[PDB]
This record gives structure tokens, C-alpha cells and sequence, in this order.
């Protein structure tokens, strides 16, 4: 079966052939289409063809189908799973599985990259200071002193369920929120219950707007363990705006790493549920979404007051207007700072390039279109006007419940 | 089964039950979401109208009386007899609020229940179409304080006697392939303006020339026919800050009026359904003005703002955009032309939708086009997740006449 996908501003069609590929479900049916929703222990029963899958594709990738390498390794792993119940990866299918997890990634628009990853073996690690050490590493190999390198760390693979490592933190870097008796918050709402954990673990909170949390980290299965980052190792930007010097006296800032660390990696039907990955931001990921979203730092008022809006109908589009010349200041900060960082047109063309690229050499791109357009400017983005087919391959980056849900606390 | 929504700005959480009720097909499957695709007989008709009939009748709290199955078994005669089937006045109106009230891509639908309907069915010719049109023009306008309102032509019959009207818009302007190779108005009409051209029209070769009715009665050839220019309500667009912004000489008509869709009630067709709100500013704006293939003006804005168009960085589109969606909305509230700006229309999208579901148990919904095409987080809907499915009465696409049309 072939799918055409339009773009409706240069006529563009292509032809997917890839969504047979399509394993998992998408929550979508005949009768109902769930592409708004956010959010959509293994026998050994199922896990060989898993495995099987995988094997298939890997050797595929690398000319090598139905070798004696090939077979081999399907036989030695078949032999693995029936005596052991699960299989243990080479360092060659891992690298690959982390790399297509983020090239089969539909909601991530910076995939053009995805071949470009640099990939961590944290399997030997055994414990939460051992997290700390790897992560460490990552952050200032990702870093790079301003030049953002892509990087994953990949922690021990689940075995029983009861053994999990987790990174409790949803990004590496983040800022603190507190609750205040007034009702008001202090910092970033978005992680005010996290915040909340690591203060009743032990962590001295400083409290101020941008205290960077420490790192709460499980290994094997125990009870999650503080550690604070060298604060050497965290770069941040201060934001100012090139033609407005009052912008600087509002104090914002932000950290140059966006660094997901929450996500579960599957591969093969092996489970990674610690597996920490960075990049580089986009502009409006900090000066939309992280400054203006009403439940985030929430700038726009006080922007537009400084700016000296029409505050009082929202027809003026003082909101508009406040939002982009953020999204500039955001810009011109990290530009000069030398601190990685991509526009959202610059993005979009890119991702555009890349999808077109990809149903060429691969025959589709799974892309979720609510995702992909930019939450500022839209139809003034190509992505806005492409059609994209969103379906689920393998090897992926899964969501999985949060760690303080779930874990049995031992004392 | 029982299907739930979140607003992730808000918690609030909404259950939906209504999606229970959809018939339709959505294109999506288990294995595959084409959420962003743009577009995906007697014993077929008898169950339709009873499917209609049986909510109908449900909305009046006269489900299971006299008047209702006596309807049913005289609308079941008339089929078995006709092959079709005539509504009732009170099931037209009701099928056409109902048509608004389902279309899962309006953010307007708040208003849904105001809809003016004009009941066109006794129309035989194209003359007869373009005087119930300029009647529709004139009362939806309304000297600028808009109306809703709704033209319905008779029902299809065999297919060969349809009613269309081949504008896709009541008002819209011509578009000319220069030679060139540029594109002298609106690129999006090009094609049809060369129909009008081909069929006899004299274009004025201009930048916003209103296009000609062009209308279609019985299955006919379609006809040509100039709205009395005094009905097409005008707003020259000036900025209140820039000054030289007149100068770029831009306007725009105040009446949004879709005139290509298919009205579907009870299991009949009326391809012929002109119908009409007010514009929400960025439809103008952002897609009319700043889309790359129409007309396309934010480089030369751009210019005469002097920003630094040298990297894209500099965000100069993204600045332009806003100046230009501020000046839209300006230039209409200033001439007293009804319009909605894409905070105001969304924040009462949500209102609706909490309305729907209270009182319908759901509200369907297309994420993808009701999000504004600018701004979009900043805006409530862009927090809010939404069911999309198809409900009855509905409008459908149906394909241009000029593909299917036999002269
Ligand atoms: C290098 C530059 C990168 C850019 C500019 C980028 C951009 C983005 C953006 C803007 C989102 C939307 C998330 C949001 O708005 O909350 C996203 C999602 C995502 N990204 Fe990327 N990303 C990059 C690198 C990576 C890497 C290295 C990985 C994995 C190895 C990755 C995997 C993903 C995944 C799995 C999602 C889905 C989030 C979800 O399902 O909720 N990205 N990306
Ligand atoms: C009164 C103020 C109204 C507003 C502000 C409004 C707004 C909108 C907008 C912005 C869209 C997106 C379409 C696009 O971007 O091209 C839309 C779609 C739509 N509107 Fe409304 N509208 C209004 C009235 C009406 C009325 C009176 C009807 C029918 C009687 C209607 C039926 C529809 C339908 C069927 C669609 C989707 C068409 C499709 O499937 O592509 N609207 N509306
Ligand atoms: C509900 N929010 C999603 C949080 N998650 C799971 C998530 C996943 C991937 C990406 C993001 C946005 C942060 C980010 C991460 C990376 C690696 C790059 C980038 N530009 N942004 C967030
Ligand atoms: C891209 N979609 C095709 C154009 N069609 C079929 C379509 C249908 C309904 C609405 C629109 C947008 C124009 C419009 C119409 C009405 C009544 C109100 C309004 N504010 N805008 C367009
Ligand atoms: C590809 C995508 O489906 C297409 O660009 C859609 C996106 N959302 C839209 N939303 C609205 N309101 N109007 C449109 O024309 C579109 N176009
Ligand atoms: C309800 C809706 O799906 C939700 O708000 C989505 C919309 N699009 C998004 N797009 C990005 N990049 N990030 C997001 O968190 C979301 N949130
Ligand atoms: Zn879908």
C-alpha cells in the first residue's frame, strides 16, 4: 500500500511506503483521531521476535542480511533469551538502536542530525554515584564550551522491573519552583513538585528564580540518591535584547542544555529506562513555551508593560508583539554568547529538507504535524503547510510513569 | 469507551461521549494518523433519515410520540415512493445549525445556534441563484455589523440536475498569470479567474478585482453575474503607527462567505449552500497576506519597516506578521466591519467547548485547524487536547464542477 503526503504551498508529493514498517498502535481509529492527545517485566515469549526485528533491521542497515553473522548472532541471541530470559546488545546494535530511537522520533524537528550522535555505554554502571560520574561526563562532552554536541548516556537495560535505574529528574539541567503560602510561585511551576521531592531528600534549597536542581539519581532498583552538578559544568545565558538595555533588568536567563532524561529507550524489546540525551535548543522552546506559557515564568505582562503596549484590548496584539521581540532577545543572547542555538524558520527548513530526504533513502518519515510547527509563527514556517503520516517504528523513545509513582521505597 | 481531554494549562479535564455517536470514517487507523491530511439509494437514504430524524425529534423532548414515528413512517412512504425525500422547514433550519454545530475545524461554532438559514429550494435558474445570493450578501452584511447566515439550494436529485455555485468563495479576488511569470492578485484564483475569462468575463486586469458569480441551476451551464458593487462591503488596511503602510495599497472585503461545500442532512445532499460568519484577523492576515503562495507581502513590509531581513534570526518575518495582523484588525474595527482577533475567538472556542460537553457530552474537534496559524501557544486552544470525529448533518468537500461538469 502507498500513502501520498501534499505540500500545499510548492505542490510537493511523496509516496510512503514505510508506515508498513508500522508496529505499535497510535491511539487513533477509524471513528476517532487522537492526534491532540499528549499521552497515548516482558515475557520471553515475545521478546525473541523482538529481537528477531531488530537483528533484521541491523543487519540490513549494515549490507550484511542473512549472513553468517547474521544468523549467527540470531541464533547466539535466540540461545541468550531461552537460558537467561533476556539478551545483552553489542556495543555496534546499540549505538544504531539509540540513533534510529531518535531518527523514528515523529514529534522531535531537529532529526536532520540524528545520524550525528554521540553515543555513552553506561551498562557496567552499578550505582547512583556511578550515574553521577557518567552524567557529568556527558554534560560537559555535550557542552563543549558553548559548542553543543548531541550526546545519550545509556544506563543498564531493565531486567525484572525491580531492578530499574531512573534519572529522576525530567532534564539533567532544570530550575527549581517553589510554592509559596501566598499561592504564588517562586521559579519554574512546571517543577515544583520535583523540587519538593529533592527539599524532603535532603537538598538546601537556595530559593531563588533560577536555582539549578541537583540530580536525583536510582540505580539497580535503590532508593534515589542527591547530587549537585558542578556548577563549572552548567552553562547559562543571560538574556538581553539588542536594541532594548531595560531588557536585561528583568534577571532571566537560561541553561544552554536541553537534556531529556525521563524517557524509557527501547531497542530490540530491551528496555533502557535510564537513558539521558541532549542537543541544542530551539529558540522558542525557551522564549515561547519556558517564558511565556501562562504556567511557566509567565514574562509577557511585564514585557508589554516595559515595552509600553496597548494593554487594554488584545486586538492591539500586544501579546504578539511582546512574544517575538522575547524570542529575539533569546536569539541575540545565545548568538552572542556562542552558545548553540537554531531559529525555528532555520529548523523547519532544515526538517523539511531532511523528511524529503528521508522518504527518498527510506521510503517515509513519521512526523506528528502538532508537534513539529513551532508554537510562535506557524504558517509563516514550511512545516505548517506540509502534510506529515505520524506511526510508531522500532527502536523508540517511549514515555514511562514517573519514578516517585512507582518505586517501592526501601529506607 | 469513555474517551477524556486535558487542558494542560488549566487541569481541567473534560470527559467526551459523544464521539459514541459518530458514523462517519476519520482516515486514521491503529496503525497510522493522518490527523495533518488536508482532505481524506433507497436503502441507503431511509436509515439515514431516520438516524436524523430520531435526534431531531430527541432535541424537541418528543423522542418515541405520535408526530414522530407518524414523521418517520411518512418520510418511509415517501422514500419507498420518491426515492427521496423533502425536509420539514423546522428540520431544514435544525440540519443546518447542526452542519456549524459539527464541523469539527470551525473555532467560530461558539455562535452556532444564531445561524440565519434562507430557505432557497423553490430556485429553478441562475438568475433566481444570484438574486437569493446578493439577499444573502446584503442581510449577512448588514451595513458591517455581520450576521451569520446560510443559502440553501434545492437538494441533488439524479446528479445531473445539481445546484452549484463555482465560486469557492461568494467574494474573492481574481488572480492573473502575468507574462512575466509573476502573478498579478490573488495566485489562489488563477485557475477560475481563466474560467470566468473563458466563459465571457472582461477582467479589469487588476490586483482586487471581486471575481464574478458564476452559477450553476439544474445541472445548466453555469452563468456570469457581477454583485452590485454597492453590496460588497470593503476596508482599506492602514497601520496605526505606520504611516506609509497605505501606501502598499492593500484592502480586503468584510464578508467571509464559503460557497463550495456540501450541506448533508438526513442522508440528502444540497451541493449548493452559501454560507457566511465574520472573519477572525489572522485569516486574513497571516494566511491572505503573508502565505508565500498568495499574496505574499512580508518581504516588502519588511523593507519599509528597515528591519534586518540579512538572517532569519533576527525574527523580521516573524516582527512584519504581527504588524501586519495588528493593521488588519485596526483597519475593520475602524471602519466598524465585524472581525475577531485570534484571542478573543479561541478564548470563546474553549467556553464553547466546555458548553458542549456539559450539556452534548462532547464537542469534536480538529486540533490542526483550530490553532491560529500565528501565536500559537499563547492562545488556549494550543493547551487543549480535542477528539476529532464525524458527526451528522455535516459539510463535506465535493469536487470542482469544472472537473465533473458535462456542457
Ligand atoms: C540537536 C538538536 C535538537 C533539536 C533542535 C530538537 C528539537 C525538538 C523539539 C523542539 C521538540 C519538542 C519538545 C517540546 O516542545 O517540548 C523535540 C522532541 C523530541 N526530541 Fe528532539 N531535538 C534535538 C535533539 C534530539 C536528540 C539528541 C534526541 C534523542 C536522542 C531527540 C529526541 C526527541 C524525542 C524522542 C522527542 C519527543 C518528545 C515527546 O515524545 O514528548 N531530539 N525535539
Ligand atoms: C461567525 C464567525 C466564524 C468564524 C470566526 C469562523 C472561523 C473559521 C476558521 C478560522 C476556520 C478555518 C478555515 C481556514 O482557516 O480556512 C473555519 C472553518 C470552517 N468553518 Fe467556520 N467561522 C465562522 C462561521 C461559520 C459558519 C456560519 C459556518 C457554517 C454555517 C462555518 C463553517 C465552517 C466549516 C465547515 C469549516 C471547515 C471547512 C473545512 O473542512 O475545511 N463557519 N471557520
Ligand atoms: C511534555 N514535555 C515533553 C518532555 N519530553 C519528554 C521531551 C522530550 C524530548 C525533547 C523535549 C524538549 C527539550 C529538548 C530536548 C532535546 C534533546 C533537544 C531540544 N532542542 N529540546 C522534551
Ligand atoms: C482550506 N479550506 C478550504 C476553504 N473552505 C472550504 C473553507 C470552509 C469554511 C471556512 C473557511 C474559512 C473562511 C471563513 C468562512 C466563514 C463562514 C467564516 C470565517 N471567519 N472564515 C474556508
Ligand atoms: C498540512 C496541513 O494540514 C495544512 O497546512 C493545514 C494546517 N492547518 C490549517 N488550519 C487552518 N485553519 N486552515 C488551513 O488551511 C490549514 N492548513
Ligand atoms: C493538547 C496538545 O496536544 C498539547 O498542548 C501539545 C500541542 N503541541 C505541542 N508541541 C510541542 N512542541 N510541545 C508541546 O508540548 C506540545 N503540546
Ligand atoms: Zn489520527
Amino acid at each position: 500500500r502507498f500513502l501520498k503526503v501534499k505540500n500545499w504551498e510548492t505542490d510537493v508529493v511523496l509516496t510512503d511506503t514505510l508506515h508498513l514498517k508500522s508496529t505499535l498502535e497510535t491511539g487513533c481509529t477509524e471513528h476517532i483521531c487522537m492526534g491532540s492527545i499528549m499521552l497515548p517485566v516482558r515475557t520471553k515469549d515475545q521478546l525473541f521476535p523482538l529481537a528477531k526485528e531488530f537483528l533484521d533491521q541491523y543487519y540490513s542497515s549494515i549490507k550484511r542480511f542473512g549472513s553468517k553473522a547474521h544468523m549467527d548472532r540470531l541464533e547466539e541471541v535466540n540461545k541468550e533469551i531461552e537460558s537467561t530470559s533476556t539478551y545483552q546488545l553489542k556495543d555496534t546494535e546499540l549505538i544504531y538502536g539509540a540513533k534510529h530511537a531518535w531518527r523514528n522520533a515523529s514529534r522531535c524537528v531537529g532529526r536532520i542530525q540524528w545520524s550525528k550522535l554521540q553515543v555513552f555505554d553506561a551498562r557496567d554502571c552499578t550505582t547512583a554515584h556511578g550515574m553521577f560520574n557518567y552524567i557529568c561526563n556527558h554534560v560537559k562532552y555535550a557542552t563543549n564550551k558553548g559548542n553543543l554536541r548531541s550526546a545519550i548516556t545509556i544506563f543498564p537495560q531493565r531486567t525484572d522491573g525491580k531492578h530499574d535505574f531512573r534519572v529522576w529528574n525530567s532534564q539533567l539541567i532544570r530550575y527549581a519552583g517553589y510554592k509559596q503560602p501566598d499561592g504564588s510561585t517562586l521559579g519554574d511551576p512546571a517543577n515544583v513538585q520535583f523540587t519538593e521531592i529533592c527539599i524532603q531528600q535532603g537538598w538546601k534549597a537556595p530559593r531563588g528564580r533560577f536555582d539549578v536542581l541537583p540530580l536525583l539519581l536510582q540505580a539497580n532498583g535503590n532508593d534515589p540518591e542527591l547530587f549537585q552538578i558542578p556548577p563549572e559544568l552548567v552553562l547559562e545565558v543571560p538574556i538581553r535584547h539588542p536594541k532594548f538595555d531595560w531588557f536585561k533588568d528583568l534577571g532571566l536567563k537560561w541553561y544552554g542544555l536541553p537534556a531529556v532524561s525521563n524517557m524509557l529507550l527501547e531497542i530490540g524489546g530491551l528496555e533502557f529506562s535510564a537513558c539521558p540525551f541532549s542537543g541544542w535548543y530551539m529558540g522558542t522552546e525557551i522564549g515561547v513555551r519556558d517564558y511565556c506559557d501562562n504556567s511557566r515564568y509567565n514574562i509577557l505582562e511585564e514585557v508589554a508593560k516595559k515595552m509600553d503596549l496597548d494593554m487594554r484590548k488584545t486586538s492591539s496584539l500586544w501579546k504578539d508583539q511582546a512574544l517575538v521581540e522575547i524570542n529575539i532577545a533569546v536569539l541575540y543572547s545565545f548568538q552572542s554568547d556562542k552558545v548553540t542555538i537554531v531559529d525555528h524558520h532555520s529548523a523547519t527548513e532544515s526538517f523539511i529538507k531532511h523528511m524529503e530526504n528521508e522518504y527518498r533513502c527510506r521510503g517515509g518519515c513519521p512526523a506528528d504535524w502538532v508537534w513539529i510547527v513551532p508554537p510562535m509563527s506557524g504558517s509563516i514556517t514550511p512545516v505548517f503547510h506540509q502534510e506529515m503520516l505520524n506511526y510508531r517504528l522500532t527502536p523508540s523513545f517511549e514515555y514511562q510513569p514517573d519514578p516517585w509513582n512507582t518505586h517501592v521505597w526501601k529506607g
